[PDB]
């Protein structure tokens, strides 16, 4: 039924993050944005709240950790079902670390 594609390695610098989710991506030397797929609830496991309650993580955190990094790779697929481009599944990181992976390991240090 679900037919696992081989996703690889693409850089992209994340200018500035949107509602969490929706962020723009700076692809190759043309811009994107991407929606993530990690989508969890905040105190809960992983249902519906892929923005946790953190505040700044999102839009504050997202394309900082892209400005104070120099190499941002996005673990998306090259056959992404998008509307536009803007709706690009990843998992923007900077220096080797995720912006969700930055303090929603612990509890998102608010």
């Amino acid at each position: 039924a679900t037919s696992t594609k081989k996703l690889h390695k693409e850089p992209a610098t994340l200018i500035k993050a949107i509602d969490g989710d929706t962020v723009k991506l700076m692809y190759k030397g043309q811009p994107m944005t991407f929606r993530l797929l990690l989508v969890d609830t905040p105190e809960t496991k992983h249902p519906k709240k892929g923005v946790e309650k953190y505040g700044p993580e999102a839009s504050a955190f997202t394309k900082k950790m892209v400005e104070n990094a120099k190499k941002i790779e996005v673990e998306f697929d090259k056959g992404q079902r998008t509307d536009k481009y803007g709706r690009w599944l990843a998992y923007i990181y900077a220096d080797g670390k995720m912006v969700n992976e930055a303090l929603v390991r612990q509890g998102l240090a608010k």
